[PDB]
């Protein structure tokens, strides 16, 4: 077996030593082709057919490209070609436990079908790589090629999802500690997972992308922190990693949390919800299962992937009918009418508890206008969308160690100030999206009317629209003024 | 209703008229999301992601954007909103009859699953088309926006397939020819399709395109041409032309005819093949149908798309194993192995029928080599492969009118010999690659054997890598070196 | 006399006007082709080596894009070719009036040479425009095309630096107000100039910029304000130009202040002015004029370009090299050395009133540390620069017009609390870098004790580096530690 | 003292060893960026503002990307960082030798103003290094890093313009040949400074690049061919190597010998004659140069460049008149006018000896056609191009090396016949280029006539437009038919 190359648009040619060849030619990595990276975002924008595949791909290389800068620009660290294949695997894994539609699944269907469980991609990846080295004869190749299965296995799971349980790891010690920042960093947020998601999800939706990953690597040391070795960025590049996180949180108002694309994502996880009980993947030994507990068993789960829609679109069972026709309202382009979108004021936050209460608030709401049809709970959605700096309230950025020209391994730390006053003064905020399910014209009239006076009383943010949408409504009271 | 914007990647911000929205917003043409543009190129080029329909979107936006441009550069023309219509629609639709893995379907499965019958992906879109119009009450929509029903939809699948058999079309009179050259150019090959999946594959396939469609639009012009109105080029822009078509040819060479991509599309036909007497797909009032004879119902065809893969692949049912295990010998990445390439020498040429006669003429061959293994007829594959210009033997370029700065209303001729010496002297030729279905080493070597000595039975060339792969046979010849 | 095609690597085929034409090639418009756009800084970014004229192009470009769009959109507002013709002039030529190295020449050298007069490249643009026209018969040639010079000219000096002298232009009247906001928007700084440096610079610097022109083109419309028709940008479109006006700040964080930039851009400014009394320039009547007095005359002026770097460069005259020596001090890149960098911290701002005070100021502070030189304020450089969004402390955002899907013809208004909580408090800061112009060791190891203690005395921001190159200075104030 | 970090739109951030860096900081070097790439080809294509100093960036980064490359995979070769430097270097200083518009001076100017001479932009490279060595003291800071000048600076300069006269290089020995096929390709012309300029030319122009040189750097390796260690490229890559010299071919014929970019560098090589009188350039120890003469000393050559022309355009002196309008005749845009193209047919060709004779063949021509105006010799120019593979009449893949998969290390040769019969038959052929100095249409009529007429008399190809421009002269030739 010999070393692989593969021509990626992203990265260009991309080389893949015999151990990554054998971890990705496995139906558990192949999965992946099958899952698309933003889901029903390609029903929006029409560029986004990629599949988590070859993003797993671009991440395994980038990771690869970091270790290896480390260490070459600082021998004194002793990163061994094992630490270089570990990084590059974990590089490689941790999407493998996404499912259909990716954050679809995890962040919509299951939350809602198995309220019962805390399931994530990540765990679903440590367990789908667990699954893929066993089922696959991995070990011995992972030997053959100078690996400690039980030290490095450890290590790449650590590497995808943290610790598995003051020094908490058991792959690697404290001197490389800087081997856990790079494929996911539960620090500062800043990988490279990122830093290829921004580069193809661009490439792909027709925006184009600002960060330079490629000059963060450049400029990028290993540094004693608290005596750990961490990852230290060149000072000078810390406004370089504000407009990172700014470029995050453009794509998530350009194209991940479009609202549209949103809608579809609910409807199709409805379909899955009226799908749950009558369509069934086999699993180990010839266990049958359903979508909802298809990540109860990794040989299921291997099945699992976005062709289970087509499946219910194809359908001719009646027991999948309510199913079918959802997805067939996809297809007609017949979805649920976009009302408007909202914001909590001052210090309210809404809980994950109060959701379900939220569309029958709205359609409580207060009359005033004349009235025509009048529409329930069940006929408004709300979602409700966390904007952040994937720190919470934190600022990243106080998270990050730095170095200067004058003292490449002496680390410092950069507060905001010491930065710019024209950045943000808040890392977190809220959206209140609000749909209509009934789509003629006076519903959609009157679901506007529930929508501006329900802002108006929980004294929400006016609606960009509202002096149009509900001219008889935002003149009361006037702090909308 | 009113106008739609899409963002695609590759042309930015295309406007959709309502009439094109409402017949994208069908199941007909919702269905190319689930074909994949370049098939199994995809399992070698991990960036072909993309699908038939963001193809279809484009080619509809550059064939609006070639009527529009010879319209407003040419008053005199009276080219009505009507004719953008229908050129624009056209131009959406004529990629609907693609099947599963597009090319793969009608180039390799069906030419051997149905043998007797005529079929191309053409009659399949307006089939298709007619399909789409009928389940969906299209007609009174185009009347709404001014179309002629009866000769608006002659004259869109005229657009699409060509005459349905003096002047031949019924859609539109010879004082419009022109636009009969814009969607499919049946003349010479240069039409807005080639433009877009120029421009789109290479975008996604990590190779570049050198061919600028905007300047060859900037340039044309509608001349007089044998008492019809024809599409002129400029004439310095020749060169472009010829360079477009080494554009193609360089396209087919590097990922369309990759020896890997093309003995995968070859696994996966032979899969389906296998697969087609067990695979139901139901059509119109409940009658059910086969892979191969999906083509004969429109609403069966409407849901034979990629996901036949999976379901292969899924599948439980052990009537299905042979096909399902060729299809996770692709997942294990255990294909089967590219033995060699040659070409025809003289004036030998290679017909469809002889296809099925040259495995047995490869296994009958033997070289004065001690083998050790013996091959036979079912352990090789032959694949034959047209490199052309698009119109075969001829040179396409010499159907081409022009026209000069001087006279621009004049249409002139242009030659080869006019223009370079270092183009090509012929415009067809043959590859021939040879593949060996047992992995092992030795069938591999004895399989060299029996390909060199058969290059040098019938004079083909000497296969490139032929003093190493076989030191023993390649001298024997002199018609080499 | 026919339309010209041109190829430009940021717009592709643009098409020019044979007025345009005729304009373009005049000496008047050609001398921008020995400008460079960003001057000093291709002394830093190695592929800004583009110029004034290029950009000239696609401004005009963009100028007739826009013009056409919205007059296509909107056949109401009767927008004449005329109209599109005299707006593309604006564009084409409303960076006339730049001088050598671009804005290194009206914010640096004008400022110090000749402090008396208010100069800037807008009146220096109506300057050269008008000697364009008169100088090369063009007034005919608009004449000959439909346009009507004595109202046209107007128009188009009035679209480049404003109002010439309550409705305050006499070029077109309110029912065109919005004609005036597409060349230079004095209402809120969006217009087509910034859209073109934009993807231009970017394209050359090598550095990237997500805002998207074409898009906003697409959503642009034109409304009723107040008693005006003004162009409306759409209202979900509002988060884009926030983005946009980031997008500026951020390229003027990375490449247009860049540290070394500004510090070559003030040795360049510094040899012209020690040449100011000896290169002499030939005016209007073989008048002599020199550097600072070029702008007195348009026919010297139109000799004034980048070229005088290199004739200084190259001059042998004693009484020039003290300015001479400067530049090949930038030759050898024997640089000032950047020393650092602050900010103040209240809301009182350094006025520009006291800039020559602050290098005497770091003269002025004591720093406990022992040094072997010390140095007074000729040694050191101060550079403030004002950062904002365009229009001093305010939003510029607050002064663009939207509108909703559902009435496109009512312009309404969008606050920042409207929009998201992690926008910007301010829209205006200050940046204060320190040089010393004695480059060895010790005098920068003092300098760095100096400005650090300087900047400890004023009370401003901490030195990113301040713990490494003063460490025995910064304990000083707790409220660093 | 130590590494910087450059930032490159076409490479990206680079890094600079602290020697190349001292190399680049001289007014030897930083003289290029003073000299257009592509000379008048940026009165054509307005993007094409780049010089010869960034383009210089780009082949010394690219030589040590294949030199790093080669070792990496073949520690066998033994290459050492010291050869990565001379290699590097070389690289960075193969285009110091280039004058005023680049290939304007060497392939126009100096063979009209001095045809005694043996020069080349090569010549002009090893003098100019050996100068820059020489006057800014490199050679001890060579040493300081590692090398030995005597051997080093001889194998630098063989790099550049080959053998200075069994084994023709004294500055490596032939273990280390592969080395001289990095910079300069003596053998087949495949070196990375053709890369770089594919690459960059292209971003400046607006035409886009079709070759990839990073996937022929991961496919390249040594191998042993006639006792010497060549560079081999793998063999399925040949195709891709065609189509490389097809790219260049393509880049002559679009961009680089563009009809007005030639008459423009022809006009601004017509002033510099006019102007080589008058114009004085201090040489060694005030010793004084001519434009001509210029390349005789080093010192005065260092202060030749493009400021050339604008001196020339901005004189008073009277003598300079001549030369000065000419310019100003560029300005108004005032060029001769092209009259036409064509080609000589069979196998003759045109001498460089014949080249003067040509304009007077033409004046002499008899077109039946009735004139008024005639016009002579001295108004007609004709320009005759080579076109070629870079090597004659030669096939360059005749001299190229390549290896199979099977046997990576063996060297083999492919013929023409075992890649494609798409491929061209002849490698060379001549473009001959006719022009009139009057610009008046009856002037321009009588041109076309004679131009016609001559080639009809010398059997030349009939031109594109010749039944339009002389539909008088072109039946008489029944070759034409
Ligand atoms: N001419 C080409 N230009 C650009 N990319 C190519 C070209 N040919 C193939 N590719 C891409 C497709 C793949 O993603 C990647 C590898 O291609 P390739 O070299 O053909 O691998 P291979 O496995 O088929 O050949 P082999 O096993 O004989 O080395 O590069
Ligand atoms: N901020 C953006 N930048 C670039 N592209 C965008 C942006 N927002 C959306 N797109 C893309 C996604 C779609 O393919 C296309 C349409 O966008 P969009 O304006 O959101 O349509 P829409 O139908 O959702 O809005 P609406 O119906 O209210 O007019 O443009
Ligand atoms: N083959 C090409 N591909 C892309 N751009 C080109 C090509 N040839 C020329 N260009 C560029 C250069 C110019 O900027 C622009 C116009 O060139 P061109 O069409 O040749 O004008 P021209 O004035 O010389 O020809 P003509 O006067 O006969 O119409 O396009
Ligand atoms: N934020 C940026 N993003 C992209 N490119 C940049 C950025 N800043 C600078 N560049 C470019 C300009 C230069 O060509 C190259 C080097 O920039 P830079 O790192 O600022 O050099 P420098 O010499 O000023 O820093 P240093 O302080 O280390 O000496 O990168
Ligand atoms: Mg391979
Ligand atoms: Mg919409
Ligand atoms: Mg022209
Ligand atoms: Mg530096």
């Amino acid at each position: 077996d010999t070393m692989k190359v593969i021509n990626d648009p992203i990265h260009g040619h991309i080389e893949l030593h015999p151990l990554l060849v054998r971890i990705i030619d496995t139906p558990q990595f192949q999965r992946l082709r099958y899952i698309k990276q933003l889901g029903g975002g390609y029903y929006v924008f029409p560029g986004a057919s990629h599949n988590r595949f070859e993003h797993s791909l671009g991440v395994g290389y980038l990771a690869g490209c970091l270790v290896h800068a480390l260490g070459e620009k600082q021998p004194e660290l002793q990163i061994s070609e094992r630490d270089v294949l570990c990084v590059q695997i974990a590089g490689l894994c941790r999407n493998l436990g996404h499912g259909p539609f990716s954050h679809m699944f995890d962040g919509r269907f299951i939350p809602l079908a198995r309220p019962e469980v805390k399931w994530t991609h990540e765990q679903g990846s440590v367990m789908m790589f667990e699954h893929l080295i066993n089922s696959n004869g991995i070990k011995p190749v992972m030997e053959q090629y100078g690996l400690i299965p039980e030290e490095d296995i450890c290590f790449i799971k650590e590497q995808i999802v943290g610790p598995l349980e003051l020094w908490p790891y058991k792959g690697r010690p404290e001197n490389k500690s800087f081997l856990y920042e790079i494929v996911s960093n539960k620090r500062n947020g800043i990988d490279v997972d990122k830093w290829d998601y921004f580069a193809r999800d661009c490439h792909h939706l027709g925006i184009q992308n600002n960060f330079d990953y490629k000059r963060f690597i450049k400029f990028a040391r290993v540094c004693e922190v608290d005596n750990e070795l961490r990852i230290c960025a060149r000072d000078k590049e810390v406004g370089n990693l504000y407009d990172m996180f700014h470029t995050r949180n453009s794509l998530h108002r350009r194209a991940y949390q479009h609202k549209v694309g949103n809608i579809i994502d609910t409807m199709i996880t409805d379909a899955f919800l009226k799908a749950d009980d009558y369509i069934e993947i086999t699993g180990a030994g010839g266990k049958k299962y359903r979508i909802s507990t298809a990540i109860d068993d990794m040989e299921a789960y291997t099945k699992l992937t976005d062709n289970i829609f087509l499946e219910i679109l194809y359908s001719t069972d009646p027991k999948l009918k309510d199913a079918r026709e959802i997805l067939k309202q996809i297809e007609y382009r017949n979805l649920f009418k976009y009302v408007g979108e909202t914001q909590p004021t001052g210090q309210i936050k809404i809980k994950r508890e109060d959701y379900e209460s939220l569309p029958k608030e709205v359609a409580s709401a207060k009359p005033k206008v004349l009235l025509d049809v009048k529409l329930k709970a069940e006929d408004f959605i709300v979602d409700v969308i966390n904007m952040d700096y994937g720190m919470q309230e934190k600022n990243p950025i106080d998270h990050v160690s730095f170095y200067c020209k004058t003292a490449p391994n002496r680390a410092i730390r950069i507060t905001k100030n010491q930065v710019s006053q024209l950045l943000p003064e808040k890392f977190a905020e809220q959206l209140i999206r609000v749909y209509c399910k009934k789509v003629d014209r006076k519903s959609l009239y009157a679901a506007r009317q529930y929508f501006v006076q329900w802002c108006a009383d929980r004294n929400f943010t006016k609606p960009q629209d509202g002096d149009v949408i509900a001219p008889l409504i935002t003149p009361q009271k006037k702090e909308w003024n």
